[PDB]
């Protein structure tokens, strides 16, 4: 992903559409937000798993790719967490169950299709309601994770290319938001602009 | 994708395996071929149609993507459509799409290189291999791998969605590998030079 002259935002940028067959139930904002923080507890259990698997399979970068797409969902859980706790300081982050873990190559199958998903139908389907309910706070923690996610897809469609052929390469996470670079030929986050050496590497 | 010293096989690389829950009809491989290129002759139309859509939409480099990828769908027809005739003589080709928006369009290309490439194209190289027809057990592989690389190019084009560039695209001569730019040497499936590549 580029770094543009601007942050992108569903102001500035064109692929914020939200597939027309949805499979997304969408409810008021502060809903959608828990309904976020739902799935991405979900999707942390499933990538800290299929880290797991991946590391005993005998693929450590993409494991480390793993550990970083469930660190950067966590990112993610906090953003949207801290909006809730503002309108209900009651609400409490829920724990899931650990999924199982099957082969690496269908693992990132199942990571890019989630991220897909959440890219270009969850998270587009929540933005829309928050646009139309004036909730611009919500509008901009759902725009960086939707941003993030399909950063996401990406790189685990990479990685599934590559599979057979790893390299050192560190995965580098962005401190604010959910953005992942291979490699060190970056500078700053195309999403928050953060610069490169406040990343944490995997 | 990374040239391996090795040409990428269902025998040599570990990202063949199929989902479990398949959404594809397997039958005689005959069937198999046949139900391959109607669903690539679905692909082809589909992204000949984004493309015409992405020039309507002022995405000029998107269009040469899905124009790109339309004749990489070809290519694996004709690979296909060549094991069925010598199968099948005097089999025709069937004929066949709704266009969105450039980025659903985007989407919706890297869904169904999704699918083909870990679930169709799998399913139909395990039944090649039971029942011992090689030649598909090939073709299938080829059209496999690059499946996951349009996938690939579709969401980085996604990702990038506003912010093109000039580079152009690379199809390789014999089978759907595509490049973006000129930073490569040969196809990392097939090993063809590039410059046996055409540019879109
Ligand atoms: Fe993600
Ligand atoms: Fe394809
Ligand atoms: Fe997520
Ligand atoms: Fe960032
Ligand atoms: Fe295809
Ligand atoms: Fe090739």
């Amino acid at each position: 992903m580029k770094v543009r002259a601007q942050v992108p935002t569903v102001k500035n940028a064109t692929n914020f559409n939200m597939v027309a067959d949805s499979k997304t139930s969408v409810g008021s904002t502060l809903e959608n937000l828990k309904a976020a923080i739902a799935g991405e507890t979900g999707a942390h259990a499933k990538y800290t798993a299929f880290a797991k698997a991946a590391r005993e399979q005998g693929y450590e970068q993409i494991a480390r790719l793993f550990e970083a797409t469930a660190a950067a969902e966590l990112i993610h859980i906090g953003l949207e967490y801290a909006l809730v706790a503002e309108m209900e300081p009651g609400y409490e982050k829920p724990t899931v169950a650990a999924p199982s873990a099957y082969s690496c190559d269908l693992n990132l199958i199942s990571g890019a299709n989630g991220e897909i998903y959440e890219t270009s139908d969850m998270y587009p389907a929540f933005i829309r309601k928050a646009q139309e309910e004036g909730n611009s706070k919500a509008v901009h923690v759902f725009t960086r994770a939707k941003l993030a996610e399909s950063v996401h897809a990406e790189r685990y469609l990479a990685a599934y290319n590559d599979i057979d052929a790893p390299d050192d390469d560190k995965f580098h996470l962005c401190p604010i938001c959910g953005y992942i670079h291979k490699g060190e030929d970056f500078e700053k986050c195309p999403i928050c602009f953060r610069p490169k050496d406040t990343f944490t590497a995997y």
